[PDB]
């Protein structure tokens, strides 16, 4: 896996931060390098001109229904607090489609007008259901009715209950109604005659229905069970609205998600001062400013393949920049590919490349009898193997890992055979024979990373023409290795 | 990565986890690490290791994760009935572990198992009121059956009457059947409305009824009471021995532990390596690396050298070959056998510090994440310290590498620590023959098969070959025959 080696999954978590739901979420995650991503760019393109315009987009109500959208094609009635999900949700999908089609843009508008209204559920569900999940008395008036029934007959028995406290203030342990039955004393159970329920955990209340309160209890318990029976009507002719357009409504959540997934490249773009990349023939870097290292220590990278030219041997100081810079080339490639606005000043040019290729670390695994050569060279054999005239190969310490007369040799063939098979190449080194080798072929590049000799420390500035060392001993010196080693080392 | 993670160590004690008759002795392998004086633990287990060749597997029925019936106790919270036979199958089975170990030969095992407190009367208590099925028996109490006994002789009356009550008052009822509901016998009288209550053809429980369901009521209400009363009497018998429970939880933690790494032991071919004054591996047998394939390492540090120097082929084995060294030492010292032959001696290092890439866009770079750790080890590195530095000098160029990897072998010399090293970097090879502390070493390569065999070749140093390796791993020859 290539895009694992060029960060691809971290910065498309980057962007992840920004959705609004788990829905764009996931089909970020579905965003992969493509040949043709005009048209997932120019989306991107018209909603960052829409926030530069409008301002955020209406998005009130886009959370993740995905399970409630299942427990509707399972066939169950929803929750009120389910229901109450979907329509808010279902109404955002109204404002959204709306929205875009006051404005200029396009492709949103053609894109989302796909989007299902389903204002008559929204009307239902916000008059049968409120905002804390009850059903509204304004649901049907036979709930309305056994409501006022049960609440007219509850009255009686507590006015009927009250009585009996008064008037029996001798049987009973506490002075009050529980649950509707009464706390009577055990020895004074046989008193009244009534049915007996619970038990106290000590024996001493025996909770007993009077005999007048044993029908009332029946009639109002009987009322229960209709407003119950009455509420799944309710829910399961609510559910139905949904049931009876199952597609209508899947087809609302992948828009959302889709939605989604562009409005959080859109603000990734804002944070990071993005710049919507569209694919050309040039590759060139003007002021690229990587996604993974924070604003306040990141400097702008400025490189440009010229097009004579076909690879760019990287050299320089240890911690110079020389991976990184590497793998901005293959990640931001990646990126323009897959649909994402990039971290980049206007004026930069890339190029899609059909094969990306990346040899990036080290694994140690004895059962995959994965060693530091051994993990390299078996990615080497599968760029090699498969490299044409439509790949790009990004190559980190080359030449690492073995004897250095040995690796630099393999390092120089390597390159001579991606060379001839047409391969565009980003190799960085610190073998000396590697740097010769680059400035004597004429389809390769010098470049170094910038190391300043006042203060000994890199400037992460791409100097191209320059080759460039590694600085080891000023370096391990600032990384902490004591002076005495150091002055030994020299 | 931590100098234990380097090492494979938690991969490996993930191995024997794999024995653990349950949690208990999963999560006590977890607490084994580096000790200096690891004797007791290593006894133990060599201990169990010869009752295993002479007795066979030890008792083990009902040594299951009852950690959380402990837990439960402890909330002072009644255990239900199946906890209760868990426990007491539990307990049952310390009292069958303790009293084989005393009728045996080996004193650490029956010493130490020996604190394992037996609580016979909690399992005569559990197994006399508690059924097999969860249910309770009549001995429980003499209260419980003469609820019971009670209860059977009432159920029995009321439907007596009331098939009574139908025939005999056929002239007010509107069908001839009675109903059961809420424990309640109901008659369906006509409005010819006998006395009593009714519960909504009138659904009528005549006076004569009432009383006797509510007896019925009041019975059932009394068995719950007497039941919970047992079930509190049933834990309180563990609750005044509470802490012999808690260790009795722990001794057979910690002898599931044994369990494992004797069963590990016996399925590896182990040894019990004990702390020596010297290092030598003798058929050591990385195991991670799987059966049919891994070759038995010899390797033996000699008494006035303190640095081992490995070079040889890429994939010849370099870097396990030194991991090893450091992995069987960290094994060693906390408690577990080793895959290695009879004679193998390691020695006790109160500092193990390892070396074997990162690669994050905070700073750590391929020289940045090895030069990192070697400052955190150079700095803590003193006399008993036992250091492993893979692929030394790699990282910058080949020039000033080596003249990095020397200065810092040569100051980690100084301070005393004992040194294993791979390296490419010839100048670093040429150091280790001329100095008098350090001694090299190379994995021996098949120059006709163009395969390393994996046997370490003391005394010499070696080389990559990475021409051909490269090669064995499909590599074009035309790029190969261009590197040569
Ligand atoms: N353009 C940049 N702006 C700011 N910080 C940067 C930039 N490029 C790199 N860095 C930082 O510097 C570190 C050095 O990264 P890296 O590219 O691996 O150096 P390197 O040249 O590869 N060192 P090495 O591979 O050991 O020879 C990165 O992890 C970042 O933290
Ligand atoms: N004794 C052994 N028996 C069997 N397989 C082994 C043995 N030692 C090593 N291997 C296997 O060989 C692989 C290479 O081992 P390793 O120690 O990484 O070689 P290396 O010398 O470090 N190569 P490099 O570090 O890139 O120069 C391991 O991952 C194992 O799978
Ligand atoms: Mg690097
Ligand atoms: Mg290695």
């Amino acid at each position: 896996d290539y895009l694992e080696s060029l960060d691809f999954p971290k910065v498309v978590e980057i962007v992840k931060k920004y959705a609004l739901s788990d829905l764009g979420r996931k089909h970020l995650d579905t965003l992969k390098p493509t040949v043709n991503p005009w048209d997932e760019l120019e989306l991107v393109e018209e909603l960052l001109n829409y926030f530069n315009r409008w301002g955020e987009p209406p998005i009130k109500g886009l959370n993740d229904i995905s399970q409630e959208v299942e427990k509707v094609k399972s066939g169950s009635p929803l929750e009120p607090w389910e229901l109450l999900r979907v329509s808010v949700f279902l109404e955002g999908c109204d404002i959204l489609k709306k929205e875009f089609e006051k404005r200029e843009y396009s492709r949103l508008k053609e894109t989302f007008s796909r989007l299902s209204s389903f204002r008559e559920f929204v009307e239902e569900v916000n008059r049968c259901i409120e905002q804390d999940g009850e059903i509204s008395d304004r649901a049907s008036p036979r709930l309305r009715e056994i409501r006022t029934e049960k609440k007219r007959l509850s009255s009686e028995i507590k006015r009927k209950a009250d009585d009996f406290v008064r008037t029996h203030s001798q049987i009973l342990q506490e002075q009050m109604y529980v649950y509707y039955l009464f706390p009577v004393k055990a020895s004074m159970k046989n008193a009244v005659r009534g049915i007996v329920h619970h038990l106290s955990s000590s024996g001493a209340t025996v909770f007993l229905e009077p005999d007048e309160f044993v029908e009332l209890n029946n009639r109002v318990r009987l009322l229960e069970e209709e407003e119950r029976l009455e509420i799944s009507r309710i829910l399961r002719q609510l559910t139905n609205i949904l049931l009876s357009r199952l597609n209508d409504l899947e087809r609302n959540v992948e828009l959302i998600a889709r939605f989604d997934s562009l409005y959080a490249r859109v603000k990734f773009a804002r944070e990071f001062n993005g710049t919507v990349v569209k694919p050309s023939s040039r590759i060139r870097l003007v002021n690229a400013r990587h996604p993974l290292i924070p604003k306040e220590r990141v400097v702008p990278i400025n490189l440009e393949l010229p097009p004579n030219k076909r690879g760019f041997i990287i050299t320089g100081p240890n911690m110079g920049g020389k991976t990184v810079t590497v793998k901005t080339v293959g990640l931001f490639t990646a990126l323009m590919m897959s649909g994402f606005p990039l971290p980049c000043d206007e004026g930069t040019e890339l190029k899609v490349f059909p094969k990306i290729m990346a040899d990036i670390g080290e694994e140690q695994s004895i059962e995959q009898s994965l060693s530091t050569f051994s993990s390299h060279m078996k990615k080497i054999v599968e760029i090699v193997k498969n490299a044409d005239s439509d790949s790009l190969v990004i190559l980190d310490e080359l030449g690492s890992g073995t004897d250095p007369v040995e690796g630099a040799a393999l390092a120089i063939a390597i390159i001579e055979d991606l060379l001839e098979k047409g391969a565009t190449i980003f190799v960085t080194t610190h073998l000396t024979p590697v740097k010769v080798f680059a400035m004597n072929h004429p389809l390769l590049l010098n470049a170094s990373m910038e190391f300043d000799p006042e203060t000994l420390s890199p400037t992460y500035r791409v100097l191209v023409g320059v080759p460039g060392g590694s600085h080891a001993f000023q370096i391990a010196e600032k990384l902490g290795l004591d002076k005495r080693i150091i002055e030994n080392a020299r």
